[PDB]
């Protein structure tokens, strides 16, 4: 939102006031309050006929400093509020001197300067990381529209770059962009987002959450080029500065504060196939697809029924279409015998045609206008109404329908929609409609998640969710929505993927082959490789099917190859998943996140790290040309075994069975012995692979159990030309490949054999030692 | 401007129509006209009650394709128009087949698809470089404000980045930003710009000029993330796709098309000092600065008198203040004996207080409101009026005043302001005020330039101009305006400098030490090194002086060292300057422009190429730490002589007499024998420096005469361990340094002496051969 | 109320949608429900992001067919209602074929045509007495006043004349006249009436009661010269076609229905 008109002017009709001078500082228990005047009030003659700002500094968690800046306290201020974990006795330091008032939590402090030169500074052990210069926060009285706003502008240093703000599909680095945090259904092709989060982070190792569920308007270097401005229609502005000092540590604090990604069941990590959207489907079509996958030796783990499992125009009423699915329990029973998991489409809206609509209206379960009539429009469904999830009775009715589907054998739910929530309404609980617009996504998904938790168990709960708001990362599996079948959209989808993990979400999928339009085979092929090298992998389309044989026969080989690889990669991947749940470190990582000190990584958006150790770079061309950057070290292709030196860019050409997938040096990586399913006994039959262990380094590998805890730890320490290998825990029948090592000088405690990938050492105990040539 | 409301919807109150089907194609001489309906009109029943788009394709210059899309032709459409060089006889090809209508100029064609699948593609020898997909152009009937617009969205490929759009201070790469081409006085710290140009170019080697002097609203990957959208309030949209296939080749075409930067006289390349803005100043003050510079052995070449050479509130009446400057012609005559060139501040406004105002009002020389009264406001000067430069008599009056200052010994003018031109007015010539807002900067600067041309001569003409519009690069020296004295603003000014060169402008200055506020000594020192390594170097401040002794002792050594260096680099710099005049390649070049195929260079904005051969990376910290990227090759520090290998980033720490200044391999560079002035006989006493001549390569150095032409060419060709040095033309008493080569085996036809930087050879004639040890 | 602007155009700022294609037919005991889309919804790709009309046919008395055409059902809809004598067990026939959905009470049926050529016809012993041609009913979103209307136009054949609509002092035959059913004290010398009734009958031996006590705006051969248009500010329109086949027989059914 534009406040200034260039450097010298203010937008017409705006009147501004700013905290310009400390008047008084008070400590109230573990919080610091600062009263600041918008003009010089040292003389009693000026200590009247003036506004006064009240600034409160507090800490909800170690290393997070809260800043509340307020004008009038008498405003209404109804919920909902973000589901923040606020601790009550965080240890803090408050120093009030002649020069400064300073509030400190962990290594992070907020310091305000007293006297004639106002400053608000955020320090990390006395070093300035950002802050607000005088006249860069305060109150906007907009006389054009009679609305009042609070705002702040936080400095960006030379070369400081901004990330996050939700799943967005614009350029990855936010500098230069205006961003409104307001859920919409705009597809993946525009400035709009289905999933908005008013949190950003920088390459200087801090983050900021602006604590307002309504629309927050960020001008990220787009109004004042060297500041992040944010404003909100409110009598107060409250935000949290979150210390790092690395992007991963910021996200650790952030997810602790707003919610940890749950750990999805291992099965969800396999291949998902759908019916597609407006295509035809019935039992025969579905069986056709499952069978065709089987006959082509293509592993398939989850099948999803899209919207037309219900009758047209009655969507979300939970009634199977009797002419298309005359035996729903029997069908799902048949499909389950194979070992398939089943998903079905739901949403939080209801079309007027449904016999159930009348029941909901009589019962008062639907979103009403202030006059008591139903809110309705004709987008998505005719005479569409919205389930009011602030009504406990409506929540129960909707939960019950879902339990009914679970009792028939559905394992999970695609929680679609939830974005276009109107504000000209009155919620059952009298919530603020401006805050409910975004927070509805959370309430909706939380409701669904809780149904699964109560029926299949927490360990088995998973969603495929389109919309989100602060906290919703606790309810995993988010997918990038309605992309298009071309390279540009595949690339914009990845930007959204990176962005969502930079916003606290650990798991992310996208429609392989693209949702809208039919891809040429080459595009679908390139996208298969990307999709199976994402945390979650789904084949879904709008008007055409996504089975590989709708494209060409080489496509079946592509799906087969990469599905096998993902299943063999599950021991590494699922440990990486437990890391999202424990530390909020997403599986798909921006390069800047894994290598924060490397200036070459600042703008990388065509490649990513999949967990700690593997760099993936999807190929965005038919001919297979691809350019990617490698950070310092010696990297090894995961299956080609070729080696590349880092700190530079590389250019390659790959066939449809290939893409750059490079393993970090000093790495010990577990691959499993099952390429047919993701959920298996990973610690039995394990093939450990050691990559470029340098002298003086130790590479560690933790093999997880089904619950994500560590069940076996293998470590390899290089001391001179000796490598000592120690195991600890539980593993059977494992193996250790010395990557690009053809010959060895010595070996206590085990036997050797040659492989194409290098020497394979089979242990006798868990106490072997190798001596190199 | 927002047109879509996400992928699926349109902004409320907008009605769109688009060219969706070719109805008829016709060749009109060397132009191709496509009539395109907004619906299916194959049957006669639909060939009525419909709008129709008329698309005209034409070529004003080889490798430029103009596209004009019109709705109504009956609109007024008055001037002014851009000063484009439009040729009538460009050789073109037009092919009308059953599939396509294609128009080709040079290697570049526009191709429209007939039949059901409309497409408009721009092809480089049959390869699609960009294009407009169906429904991504056409007409907007805005029923909210009753205005109509035309728009286009040109595709961006994966990894395609956008540059230019004028001197802008936001992030260098435009993806993600909204840009309005509307001149404003916004300082350097916002989204606003003094110098707007509706031309952009990309890393895919094409450019586009949108041919509308009124406000053009660009959404660069900020409405549709994979497109550049531009719209304009008009019944037609006309734009030009400009072929490369290289950024330099794009600028070569663009500047032949809209205007070549003039070659500034060599003296303007020295050090400029000013009185500063609102400081005190009179003849004694000025003498004290000039003698002050001399006593410290700090070369100074140009002195500038800012606004208070005239009486306060009378600004731009051209009358010396007789209490501050009682003898102007004597003073300047005295100042000139000391060799100095003289600049004075002018602008195109006049305050009411001036006795000349009444004269101008009675003569009708000032801009009027439609009722015949004067347009006035109180910003800048009280009762400020604007000189109406569409009035031929007003132009003459203003030019004669300027001729008066020239006859007094003024050498050049600072053409300040020209941006805040109101639209609620009636121009003497009846021009469209929406078009006059930007074009006024052209007409103003053109007028001042022609005064110089007619008095001192074309080769002696130079300005220091704040605003600009298409074609104004012809009137060089532009400076980046009112920046602030800190690192963030030094950095934002560099983004502006890079961007203006990416928009057609050859020469660019910035206020050394920052304009607003007083820099700490360290910042002034860092900025001095950046300023003296920019095409044009000026010391200028707002409320404080910019003589180095106002900061500290070391600042005088800093100014001295880099002034001496610049004067010595002149043989190389002036040659690079002649390049801006010939090919429109600016002196300060974004890394992407010099290394278009290096993916590491797309986003670099804190370093630049100064000419073909020299990379500079200003230092933006007190302690002197700096990170920079080096393209492939082996680079040598210009004076420290250390070597670094390319294709990677580097980190260094530099003292105040230093920064990264690296010379690429296979370079023969000329330094001169005068460190006291920029204008001297470069081809006598020349010291040539050979850097890392690889086997098989040849290095070429062209020493310029005072008019830019090549007066002497030196070539060094490596065959094996033999390098052949041949000169041609006129040079005297030159030497050749073999950088980092201590000893040689053979030397046929020269002498040799060691130096700290390598063997110095002195030739016997135009032909030496050297045999490496 | 003016909806069309001539044969070819629509009044500025009015947006119209019309029931154009049978999507689904359902019998609900003695009532017939027709779902009708305002566009071609044969393909699933078009079975979303569209309005949908819900038409219900029912009979409150022998020889009277009730037609209720509705857009949104969530509107307030408060009383009072007309004091209608509504029977629950009138004998009716419902036929749902590939070509037609037909609702019949006594000798009077309403028949909607399925497929590409929507038609709403009122039949007496299988002969068309009047009807609604495609695009002559639907919903009006008036963007000028932010009000929404439902409307219908019933055909008039050659020489078919219109009578009634209450105690009115203009020419007895209504063809050519706009009439608003809104009680007023205007004397006897104007277009205004103290006694308004939204019932007309014709010399072809049927009548129609528009079932809305609020202002009903009739254009009787005055906007479309061969139709009686009626429109009401509402999310649904409900009217009754009352068979005769004689004027006295119409009035016999009419007064049995509304009061003797």
């Amino acid at each position: 939102m534009k406040i200034s008109d260039g450097n010298w002017l203010i937008q017409p009709g705006l009147n501004l006031i700013h905290p310009l001078q400390v008047f008084e500082v008070e400590q109230q228990d573990n919080e610091m309050v600062v009263y600041a005047a918008p003009r010089d009030v040292r003389e009693r003659t000026w200590q009247l006929d003036t506004p006064l700002f009240t600034l409160r500094f507090f800490s909800p968690q170690e290393g997070i400093v809260g800043v509340r800046i307020e004008h009038f306290q008498g405003a209404l201020n109804n919920g909902p509020h973000y589901p923040l974990n606020i601790l009550q006795d965080v240890k803090v330091t408050i120093e009030n001197t002649e020069r400064y008032a300073e509030f400190k939590s962990g290594n992070l402090s907020a310091r305000v300067s007293k006297g004639e030169f106002w400053s608000l500074d955020f320090l990390r052990n006395g070093e300035r990381i950002t802050g607000s210069q005088v006249k860069n926060n305060g109150y906007v009285q907009d006389t054009n529209n009679q609305r009042n706003y609070m705002f702040e502008r936080l400095d960006l240093g030379v070369g400081e770059t901004v990330y996050g703000l939700g799943e967005r599909f614009t350029a990855l680095v936010r500098n230069g962009q205006t961003v409104e945090t307001w859920n919409r259904d705009g597809g993946t092709s525009t400035e709009q987002a289905y999933k908005n989060i008013p949190f950003y982070m920088t390459n200087r190792g801090y983050g900021v959450l602006v604590n307002h569920p309504q629309c927050v308007s960020f001008e990220v270097g787009s109004e004042k080029v060297s500041k992040v401005q944010f404003s909100v229609e409110s009598e107060y502005l409250e935000y949290f500065v979150i210390d790092g000092p690395t992007p991963k540590a910021v996200l650790d604090r952030y997810t602790r504060f707003t919610g940890r990604p749950a750990l999805p069941p291992a099965w969800s990590f396999g291949l998902w196939l759908t019916t597609s959207f407006t295509t035809n489907y019935d039992e025969a079509t579905v069986n056709s697809f499952i069978d065709g996958m089987a006959e082509r030796n293509l592993p398939l783990h989850v099948f999803h029924f899209d919207c037309f499992w219900m009758k047209a125009f009655q969507w979300c009423d939970f009634e199977w279409d009797p002419l298309t699915f005359p035996d729903p329990e029997g069908m799902i029973r048949r499909l389950k015998a194979k070992g398939l998991k089943i998903c079905v489409w739901i949403n939080p809206y209801i079309g007027q045609k449904s016999p159930v609509f009348k029941e909901l209206q009589e019962k008062g379960y639907l979103l009403k206008r202030p006059d008591g009539s139903l809110w309705q429009w004709d987008k998505w469904q005719p005479g569409l109404a919205i389930y009011d999830f602030t009504n406990p009775d409506a929540c129960k009715w909707y939960a019950d329908k879902l339990k009914g589907l679970v009792a028939m054998g559905v394992d999970c739910f695609k929680t679609d929609f939830g974005e276009r929530i109107p504000t000209d309404v009155q919620w059952f609980d009298g919530s603020d409609p401006q805050k409910m617009h975004n927070h509805y996504a959370y309430i909706y998904n939380e409701l669904v998640w809780n149904v699964l938790k109560d029926t299949v168990g927490e360990e088995e709960a998973v969603l495929f969710a389109r919309s989100a708001s602060v906290g919703a990362q606790k309810f995993p599996v988010h997918w990038g929505g309605d992309c298009y079948a071309n390279y540009e959209s595949m690339a914009e989808s990845l930007r959204g993927g990176l962005s969502i993990g930079l916003s606290g979400f650990g798991f992310w999928s996208h429609d392989i082959g693209g949702f809208e339009n039919t891809a040429p085979a080459h595009v679908y092929k390139r996208w298969c490789a990307f999709g199976l090298l994402s945390s979650h992998s789904r084949l879904h389309g709008s008007k055409s099917y996504r089975v590989p044989w709708a494209y060409d026969d080489e496509s079946c080989d592509v799906v087969r190859f990469f599905t096998q690889l993902k299943c063999r990669m599950m021991p590494y991947l699922y440990r990486e998943a437990a890391r999202a749940n424990a530390r909020g470190t997403p599986m798909m990582r921006a390069m800047m996140m894994e290598f924060p000190d490397d200036p070459a990584c600042d703008y990388l958006d065509r490649q990513y790290m999949l967990g700690d150790n593997v760099m993936v770079a999807p190929v965005f061309t038919e001919a297979g040309d691809v350019q990617f950057y490698l950070p310092e070290g010696r990297w090894t292709h995961l299956w080609h075994n070729d080696e590349l030196d880092g700190s530079r860019w590389h250019k390659q050409q790959h066939g449809f069975l290939s893409l750059p997938v490079y393993v970090r040096d000093n790495t010990l990586l577990a691959l499993g012995n099952n390429d047919q399913r993701p959920d298996y006994v990973w610690h039995e039959g394990t093939a450990f692979h050691l990559f470029n262990l340098q002298d003086g380094h130790e590479a560690v590998c933790e093999v997880p159990a089904a619950d994500g805890s560590v069940i076996f730890t293998l470590k390899a320490a290089r001391t001179g030309n000796t490598i000592t290998v120690t195991g600890a825990g539980e593993a059977k029948n494992w193996t250790l490949c010395l990557r690009n090592v053809v010959k060895v000088n010595g070996l206590q405690d085990g036997s050797q054999a040659e492989s194409e990938q290098g020497l394979v050492v089979k242990p006798q105990g868990n106490a072997l030692t190798i001596t190199l040539h």
